[PDB]
């Protein structure tokens, strides 16, 4: 693989990670293994989280997880390529230098101050209270530059997630064009529930434009009832998404794969009639779906762009799931203690 041949779009954000107290769930009405925008009435829980001791922060963001560790799967420096906004405090500084520390060649975007690095209150005891922050700066203008445009051109692979609907539509649109317009391969991912009922426009569009879906069930059964599929949602919802026409009319495979937690995750595409299940290894009081999701889709691109046919791609995916699962959070140490 050359240089560059992966390129990433996202939210680069800093996971504060913290045991909570059982308080902070009722006072800011937070759910089990869920993702939130920060509103007014949770503002507070940043401050409030300042105050706890053995705070453990980690560089964080959907797509920056799933590319940097597909950078980290395939070892060879400078492969994959990632381009967000963060904000000019030591917060952006941590990200930046994580990003180069493991061979990852960047063109963040830095936000008019005061407006700082996004961040993400973990609540630990798992649930997510994201405040986007910077990240929403990403704008056409950084990406159409001649120096940050040639990141996505020198790419064959493209992976952005969901989430980068809320901040940079216009951005990850015009790449998705490029992507179907040059037969490259565009992956993308449902990311969250909420992102297809109040986004259900931009999500069947950049579908139109993705090569690979990723998604799980709580995302696929959100997307299959705003799509009026009532009977058998999850897989119809596998099945629909397969189906919809490409947005340049050309025929071709589109793949879908759906992760259902410790129970088998289901995979079809365009010209398959069948929906496959696919048994996934079994952890303790852990699953593929959860940071581990993100881990799910890198292992299946580093090795799927490789040239690994599906069921193995799938294997190298749970493989690399099942190791931030062993570990805590998201955190890649020793490449050579991965098998
Ligand atoms: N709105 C969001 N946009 C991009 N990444 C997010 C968002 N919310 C949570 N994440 C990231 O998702 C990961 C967990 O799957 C964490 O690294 C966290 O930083
Ligand atoms: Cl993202």
């Amino acid at each position: 693989l050359s240089e560059g041949y992966v390129f990433g779009m996202g939210n680069p954000l800093l996971d504060i990670i913290v045991d909570a107290d059982d308080f902070m769930y009722r006072k800011y009405n937070l759910k089990k293994d869920n993702i939130v925008l920060a509103e007014e009435k949770h503002m507070t829980i940043y401050d409030e989280i300042q105050k706890k001791k053995k705070l453990n922060y980690i560089a964080g963001g959907a797509t920056l997880n799933t590319v940097k560790m597909i950078q980290w799967i395939i070892q060879k420096p400078f492969v994959c390529s990632y381009v967000g906004c963060i904000g000019a405090d030591i917060q952006g500084k941590y990200i930046k230098n994580d990003c180069s520390a493991l061979d990852l060649v960047t063109e963040f975007q830095i936000a008019e101050e005061p407006l700082m690095t996004g961040k993400v209150a973990v609540l630990v005891s798992r649930s997510m209270v994201t405040y986007l922050g910077a990240a929403c700066d990403l704008s056409l203008a950084h990406i159409e530059q001649p120096h940050v445009w040639s990141l996505v051109e020198k790419a064959q692979v493209y992976y952005i997630a969901g989430f980068v609907i809320n901040t940079c539509y216009e951005g990850m649109l015009k790449i998705a064009k490029h992507s179907l317009e040059n037969e490259k391969l565009f992956c993308f991912n449902l990311s969250a529930p909420f992102l297809s009922q109040f986004n259900t426009k931009e999500v069947d569009e950049m579908i139109s434009y993705s090569n690979i879906v990723f998604g799980n069930e709580s995302e696929a059964e959100a997307y299959g009832e705003v799509h009026g599929l009532l009977e058998d949602t999850v897989h119809a919802t596998a099945r629909y998404i397969a189906d919809l026409p490409f947005a340049d009319g050309k025929k071709r495979k589109r793949l879908v794969i759906i992760t259902r937690g410790k129970n088998p995750l289901l995979y079809t595409d365009s010209s398959d009639s069948e929906i496959h299940q696919f048994m996934v290894e079994q952890f303790k009081d852990d699953q593929i779906i959860d940071g581990a999701g993100d881990a799910f889709a890198a292992g299946f691109i580093a090795d799927y762009i490789r040239g690994k046919p599906m069921i193995t791609s799938l294997h190298a995916a749970v493989k690399a799931a099942a190791y931030i699962i062993c570990r805590s959070g998201f955190s890649l140490g020793s490449r050579d203690s991965y098998s």
